[PDB]
């Protein structure tokens, strides 16, 4: 195990890099969900090797296993799991801080930008791995000044 | 704390980035390096903020405090310091694998990249701004088939 200021750096290296290299908060911000896509489709078989899940579509069950296992392991924090749908289909991840994000203000021109977005990449890509199609997206964020940050987590389909 | 899963697939995800912005090899040694010393001469700041050390020049405390401290706080292993030049200027980091490499075998194509580079920079920027000019460097690396990997550290001049 280790603590994390040398990942948030050097995550801080890759935004840096891609704002070079696209110059468009837009552009940096689908980079870095198509990333997160393809690392988390090499994370899950990471991470079903070393848990005890198994095989199973649940979506509740998914819920926790993210947040009270997966935060835990790869990120050193656990979200809490809220503000779930009528239909029990979406969900909640509550974060106190921005774990990508210790020291990393944004600058005022940049407000289009979704600075920690390889996570809803990572979400979705391991989860399509284990048959289930979600949307992960930010809806608040503490480097925009809210309160808590908060991915939203929606289940499409059965894949 | 975290497991290092998900930071060494981003390093990767960012390596990738790179290959893809340069398509040489040894242009992408550079910019590791670079990004990687811009890491360390902001890294040097959390670390001294957490640790024992305060203010001090002395190469083999400074081999000690990186091997046993830095190396665990931030990648999770502690490295070996063996094979120190008689002058004591030189001394080399022995590491077991390559801690950024888990699950990540290199194309013969691609024989002259280093894929770690970033570490050298960092190490370099971090003692940089304590005062000590040195030149850090990969002369062994299990992704290209030595039996270590093996970071030899030069220092330079105090500045």
């Amino acid at each position: 195990k280790m603590s994390s200021e040398l990942f948030t750096l050097t995550y801080g290296a890759l935004v840096t890099q891609l704002c070079k290299d696209y110059e468009n908060d837009e552009d940096v911000n689908k980079q870095l969900d198509k990333m997160g896509f393809n690392i988390g489709v090499r994370l899950i078989e990471d991470f079903l090797a070393r848990s005890n899940v198994g095989r199973c579509h649940d979506f509740r069950e998914t819920a926790d296993v993210i947040a009270k296992v997966a935060f835990k392991m790869y990120l050193g924090i656990t979200p809490s799991i809220t503000n779930w749908s009528p239909a029990g289909d979406e969900f909640s991840l509550i974060l106190e801080n921005n774990p990508l994000v210790d020291f990393v203000e944004l600058p005022d021109n940049h407000s289009s930008l979704i600075y920690s977005n390889l996570l809803c990449g990572v979400l979705r890509g391991a989860l399509e791995m284990v048959q289930m199609a979600v949307e992960a997206k930010f809806v608040q964020d503490t480097l925009k000044g809210d309160g808590v940050t908060e991915i939203r987590m929606r289940f499409i389909r059965r894949i």
